[PDB]
């Protein structure tokens, strides 16, 4: 393989290392307006953990809901020095 223009990957992320990202392991589907379809592959910003098998989280574009908690995961960590006792 070879370069073209930049052979320098800068790929820099979108959401912030601060706020809780999490990921849907598989596209979640639903019947029901107050729930959500998540997408697999696809991040999302965790708005409040308030229950424990439903979590309210936002998609990138604008769409909330309750999602299965099991879908969603914590997106690993990475360069980060931190132990939480």
């Amino acid at each position: 393989g070879s370069s073209g223009s930049s052979g320098e990957d800068n790929r820099r992320p979108l959401w912030e290392p601060e706020e809780t990202v999490v990921i849907a392991l598989y596209d979640y589907q639903t019947n029901d307006p107050q729930e959500l379809a998540l997408r697999r592959n696809e991040e999302y910003c965790l708005l409040d953990s308030s229950e424990i098998h439903w979590w309210r989280v936002q998609d990138r574009n604008g769409h909330e809901g309750y999602v299965p908690s099991s879908y969603l995961v914590e997106k690993s960590p990475n360069n980060l020095e931190t132990y939480e006792w």
